[PDB]
């Protein structure tokens, strides 16, 4: 069902991007995620501890875990085995695709330009990060790539900022954006991420009232 | 023939990139733009009327109807039996540029960088759409790429306008322009069209006297 | 070996990109370079006489010379039939990379955007031109893809300015630029030409002491 992403994406505006480098911080930062309400949480796999970050963080009641920066079919596997329920990739490859099509996982690959959509809808794909958004157009591009795909849906993600968040959720054809910004760079400080997830959470979409 | 193409893009400076929302425009937009000149018509597909419309526009004397928003092989085989006489696509996938060679289509297929030039030149494609232009450097980028790609012609769409297409054309790799300006958003003003086609028609290109 | 890209990428802060126009132009250009400490070069397979300037300027002790505007694996062949030491191709294509690695042939090819790296990655490739860095979101779209891809490094090129070119280096991730400033259009004019290159070999790399 390539319908399961579609859910995933309308469950929550943003989506935080989460780069754990210690792992001690993986429990606190997905308590205090899903405390805002932003519980869709992608744990990119940029970090020697990210597989264990990741089980860390399942076992906070609400969180749904994926996997970020899955680059091939074998962290795919990896991820999976993990108990992620959706995995985020920078870009699309064929064998990427087909392999989560096969595996039956729920893949948001990045696309940054019309031919990475049409590679991603040969394989059944038609919901995808526009990634990175500020560095390739912007809301601007975004908006001339929707109105040429009509039947696939986005999320913006790589320069996204709380100021820009609504803007882009403005479009019907968006239906969350990605950041980091829930998340400051240092040691967690819980009650921020908290207040800033509460903000995040209650962002207005055209796509989901 | 691979040349097919090419000599479709020269035939006009503009060629209108049309969205057509109400079938009933159909024949009044193709006549409006016909005698403008602007004879060279891309109706997009990506409206549920499309296959319909390019049967109408068909019907006007003078006009060179193709399809646009072409995604995969099979939309090109309902175009080519519509009786399109070019195809237009967003991006290019190896699977769709492998059909239009092997069906004998003049595919005239977009790209945003480097490496889609490189996969249409394997295929034996050497005109390509700069799509979209105005979200992926414009100009400036189109003139890098042109610098690259000495043997490939360009036609930038997207967000091009009657003032910057003249500026589009004076570059020698650079055969026609597309846009959307020519047939403004709403019921359709004939008299409107015929004159922004005629205007358009007579735009001057470095590369056909 | 795929190392053997990344130690020439390391071995001067800039590689000129060269457009030999005038064959007899190429020696000395090559030696004008390598007396300025710009001894790695790409010579662009744009025109016609290419691969007899790169065995003219392979004559020159201590030029290493490349070719670059290597668009497919025929090209590829002809460039190390000749003697090239090292190839960059301005995008990557599966059949590109797989024969390049097939052949032991030390490419650098170029990316711009996040499918583009995934494929090299899936190839066993993580060393890549950014281009044309200036048009495809400068430094801050490389920022942002150095982040994402943690183990590739970079060498952008396409709009580099001795001025912009040491802010490219402060980046640990960047190993090198490419550039045509060293070399103006025009008759060479050698003593500036070495000057040019002596100031550029002088550049600071967070990478490279």
């Amino acid at each position: 069902a390539m319908r399961d992403i579609d859910s995933v994406m309308r469950l929550a505006p943003v989506m935080p991007v989460l780069v754990i480098e210690d792992i001690a911080d993986a429990k606190p930062i997905a308590e205090a995620l899903v405390a805002g309400g932003l519980n869709v949480l992608e744990v990119t796999l940029r970090t020697p501890c990210a597989l264990e970050a990741i089980k860390i963080m399942k076992e906070v009641p609400g969180a749904v875990v994926g996997a970020g920066t899955v680059l091939n079919a074998k962290m795919l596997d990896q991820a999976q085995e993990a108990g992620c329920e959706f995995f985020v990739s920078p870009g699309l490859t064929a064998d990427l695709g087909k392999h989560a099509v096969a595996q039956k996982a729920a893949l948001l690959p990045g696309v940054a330009n019309a031919a990475d959509v049409m590679l991603g809808l040969d394989l059944g794909l038609d919901r995808f990060k526009f990634f990175p958004a500020e560095n390739i157009g912007g809301l601007p591009a975004l908006k001339s790539m929707a109105s040429v795909f009509r039947q696939v849906r986005f999320c913006p993600t790589g320069g996204i900022t709380p100021t820009s968040a609504p803007k882009y959720l403005e479009n019907p054809s968006i239906l969350c954006v990605g950041g980091s910004w829930v998340v400051p760079a240092g040691k967690p400080d819980v009650a921020k991420i908290t207040a800033l997830a509460k903000e995040a959470s209650a962002f207005k979409r055209a796509a989901v009232a």
